């Protein structure tokens, strides 16, 4: 009766890809396994250091890269191989996607919260492209400044060619989380 269908589509090769290219990405020796120790030490801890964040939002930005990825079954001191990863964020979107139906706080949207905060020098909370040309070099989602361009020529700008929170979450709900062809080159050719 209140029921939605929620749109998803886990078996198509083309979402398992692109969890695949991440995880490739962040299992950096190349063996198969990753931790969420090394998650939070690089996708966190030294993207802030590079940025310059203050301490506050280090550590709210790993809060939150710690919730996310634990949402997908990570913890601490355990290895982690691709099917247990790909599986987790099955688990990880059905969740996120109802927790967004219903109008609650998603783990993909206070991660985005910890990013922008860090580029909120004013207090508007806009990301500029030359900000995102930064982070994508140092967090590596998108070391091409072609393929960073691309992102803003996708997304819906405001005013000032500058990005905000909200739109960059709803493009990672499509890119991520269900594959909406609306989301697809978001990244440019960066990722699939
Ligand atoms: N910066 C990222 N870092 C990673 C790191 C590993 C990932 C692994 C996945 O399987 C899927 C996505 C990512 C990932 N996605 C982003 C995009 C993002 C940008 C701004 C705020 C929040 C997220
Ligand atoms: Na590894």
């Amino acid at each position: 009766k209140y029921a939605v269908k929620l749109k998803t589509d886990f078996d198509n090769p083309r979402w398992i890809k692109r969890h695949k290219h991440m995880f490739d990405f962040l299992d950096i020796n190349g063996n198969g396994k990753i931790t969420l120790d090394e998650i939070v030490s690089k996708a966190s801890d030294d993207i802030c250091a590079k940025l310059e964040a203050t301490p506050e939002q280090t550590k709210r930005h790993q809060v939150c890269v710690e919730a996310f990825f634990r949402g997908c079954g990570m913890e601490y001191g355990k290895e982690i191989a691709f099917p247990q990863f790909l599986d987790g964020w099955k688990q990880l979107a059905t969740s996120e996607l109802k927790k967004w139906a219903r109008n609650e706080p998603t783990l993909i949207r206070e991660w985005g919260d910890a990013v922008f905060d860090i580029f909120d020098k004013d207090g508007s909370g806009t990301i500029t492209l030359d900000e995102w040309k930064a982070y994508g070099k140092i967090s590596g989602i998108s070391p091409s400044q072609e393929d960073c361009e691309a992102t803003f020529r996708h997304c819906d700008l405001d005013n000032s060619g500058d990005l905000d929170v909200d739109e960059m979450t709803r493009q990672h709900l499509g890119f991520w989380y269900t594959l909406d062809p609306e989301a697809d080159g978001l990244y440019g050719n960066g990722v699939p």
